[PDB]
């Protein structure tokens, strides 16, 4: 792996399926799916957000967007509001109950994660992988 | 940025995130999509592969699967055969036209990537940002 010559937009790929791969893995025991959880995160971010924009966000099939936000509902997760900025469309945010679901996964998968990928690095710090990172983005 | 401490998991899910708008933009003038050019790598890699065992490598829904491996056909880039550890199931492989499409968008976009990525810590050296990442992994 070391004696093989990776470009870096594959290497961050593997390691973002690593982190995907880690986060299934976090919430097995949980009654809760990566990609309902991916949802709430998403949602609460924008505080409130339409269908199509979280369409667009998850880069997803609408169809199973629309049956995942039902089973949202269901869950008493999400709720819909119409939207002010139109009238023909709505929005849809987190029940009090779904911020605290989406509180209690982010806090406890941050807290495996950053230990399981930092795991064996730490010595060359994960400081310096962050700021390299850092400077892959502006 | 460099004044806040955001967690590499973050970090890494900004990068990837980034990675793939790039990608998007890069496809942008080609009749083809992301998603797509995805579906086809993935089906690359394996030679051969059943629609199911694809649809748990991309973690997408099955129903947009199905849509998305008929325009596949359609496009005349993916074939379909008889499974032969099974007879009730078929695998999907690449036509030669389609493995042709997802060679010339592989290197393209890998050289766009690369490039754009790696525009500005360069100095820092991809070298040491990959070295890292594959500490990551193991
Ligand atoms: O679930 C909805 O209310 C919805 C509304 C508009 C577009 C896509 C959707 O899933
Ligand atoms: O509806 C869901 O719970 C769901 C979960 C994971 C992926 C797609 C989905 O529609
Ligand atoms: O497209 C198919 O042939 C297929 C077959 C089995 C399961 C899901 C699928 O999309
Ligand atoms: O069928 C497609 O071309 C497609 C493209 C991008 C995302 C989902 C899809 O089904």
């Amino acid at each position: 792996l070391f004696n093989e010559i990776i470009p870096l937009g594959r290497l961050i790929h593997m390691v973002n399926q690593k982190k995907d791969r880690l986060l299934n893995e976090y919430l097995s025991p949980l009654d809760i799916t990566a990609a309902q959880f991916k949802v709430l995160c998403s949602i609460r971010c924008a505080a409130c957000i339409t269908p199509v924009e979280l369409k667009k966000v998850l880069s997803v099939d609408l169809g199973a967007l629309t049956r995942m936000l039902d089973r949202l509902v269901c869950k008493g997760w999400v709720e819909r509001l119409p939207n002010p900025n139109d009238k023909r469309g709505v929005l849809v945010k987190l029940t009090t109950g779904g911020a605290a679901i989406c509180e209690q996964c982010h806090q406890l998968v941050g807290q495996d994660l950053h230990q399981e990928l930092t795991k064996n690095l730490t010595a060359d710090e994960v400081a310096t992988l962050e700021y390299l990172l850092k400077k892959v983005l502006p």
